[PDB]
């Protein structure tokens, strides 16, 4: 029912993590579509660079990317980045947190902690690093939006969904926090939750799903565009489902 | 809530307490022995614990006994050999209650310090889920196990200044909820309690400028923890309970 202006997102700047692939990725060219100058991060240097010439090849503007591994990176290795952007931007009108890590999909009693762990960091604690490097250059934005991502198992806990649910439920506590301390603030920040997804993360944890019966990354892109656009700007705080009728779980 | 069970309620039964040196764990340890309960007492200072300890030994003429586990510093490791320990002495645990937290510092997200937001996340999400694995085998031999998280009102909801400890709040309920999916079938019942303001050190630490007088003491909040604890429960799993249902969130007015 959201059909935009192909320019809706002319002059902004948005940064899209987990860029190089399935929801990250088509966002990065759909927002660069609908005008933006985008920014792309991701850990895998040569999956950056295809999705980069692949923009470059319909806009005619090659957008930067920058390579940044949620797992390992320090407190510093944050802000580093944002010096990085600092340097070649004015400010940030819209990040796009869509990096995530799924763990093991398996019991309570037999998750690895390990990688309970590094689920944790990636989806959560360096989430709260970057977006505190970041919050400066979304500052300078006239209405800056934080975007983080969520899940069906992020607002009710499913047997053997361990580490990712709770790192879920997290990002969504981390989204109120943040959305109330900038409520009437220049920033807005709210979650998105795409649902049963046609991505690598989704066929791994369903494998007997049969990925045909989802909706595509493709499919899901009116929310990402309306939460980054201006028909959105008096909205704060939400958890936005991109498929609110679908049934949680395995596809019929 | 007026529950006021017989004294004898948990009487066989062999309950897990943590954060037991000190505020809502203190008192619910020497409220379990009180009800009859073989309680052990799990902290990481040795000396706090050992006065705790001491007080249940005194009134109940059974000493229970208390190991050592710091949750900030601990491995998987760690914790299997503290649940190898308690296998040792005892042949089940009947209920776990998971109390002990950190609260970190009251702040904007902007101003946050990560090694302490890392360190609250390590308390109370990390360590909490390590140490329950490792007592899931001795909570399901237990006739009608009770595992209990602890949340807060800002664990349902997020508020300004809340930061990591708001966001492992709500991990903490995630997590119960897919412990309390995994195990509905089986004998292990898994909730939460939200004490709700309670007069403890951690509450003059989020509000300094609140008057502790104006709050319920962790011994006036205890029916829930009883309850949670003994037979009237035993078929309730998944949910989160307010110790304090009549109590608006926030500071004391
Ligand atoms: N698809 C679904 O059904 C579904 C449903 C609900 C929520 N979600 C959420 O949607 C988001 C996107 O997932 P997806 O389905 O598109 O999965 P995906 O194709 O696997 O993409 C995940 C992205 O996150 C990046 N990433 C993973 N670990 C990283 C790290 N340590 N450092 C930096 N980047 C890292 C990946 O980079 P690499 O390319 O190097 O792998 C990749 O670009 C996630 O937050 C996920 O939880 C998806
Ligand atoms: N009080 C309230 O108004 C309120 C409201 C909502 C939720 N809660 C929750 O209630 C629970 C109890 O809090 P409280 O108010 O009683 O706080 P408290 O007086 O500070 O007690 C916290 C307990 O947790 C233990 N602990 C902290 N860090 C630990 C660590 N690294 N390793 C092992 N144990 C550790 C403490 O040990 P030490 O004795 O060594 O310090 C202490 O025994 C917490 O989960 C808290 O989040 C409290
Ligand atoms: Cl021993």
């Amino acid at each position: 029912h959201y059909q935009p202006k192909q320019d809706l997102l002319q002059n902004r700047i948005i940064l899209v993590t987990g860029a190089s692939d399935g929801i990250g990725r088509e966002a990065a060219l759909t927002y660069a579509r609908y005008g933006a100058t985008v920014i792309l991060l991701g850990r895998n240097e040569e999956k950056l660079r295809r999705v980069a010439q692949h923009i470059a090849d319909e806009q005619h503007v090659q957008p930067q990317w920058f390579t940044l591994d949620l797992l390992t990176c320090t407190a510093e290795e944050c802000r580093q980045v944002a010096d990085r952007i600092a340097a070649h931007y004015p400010r940030l009108d819209g990040v796009l947190h869509n990096a995530g890590l799924l763990g093991e999909i398996g019991p309570m009693s037999e998750q690895d902690p390990q990688i309970w762990q590094d689920v944790m960091q990636v989806n959560v604690n360096a989430t709260f690093m970057l977006t505190q490097a970041l919050l400066p250059l979304l500052l300078k934005s006239d209405a800056g939006s934080l975007v983080f991502t969520s899940s069906s198992v992020g607002r009710q806990g499913r047997a053997n969904w361990g580490a990712y649910a709770t790192s879920k439920f997290a990002t969504e506590g981390m989204m109120q926090v943040l959305a109330d301390e900038y409520q009437n603030r220049s920033l807005r920040v709210n979650c998105i939750n795409p649902g049963g997804t046609r991505t690598s993360m989704r066929a791994s944890a369903f494998p007997t799903e049969d990925p045909q019966k989802l909706k595509t990354p493709a499919d899901i892109m009116p929310l990402y565009l309306w939460l980054m656009g201006d028909d959105s700007r008096r909205k704060t705080g939400m958890t936005f489902d991109a498929q609110p009728g679908r049934k949680p779980g395995i596809a019929q």
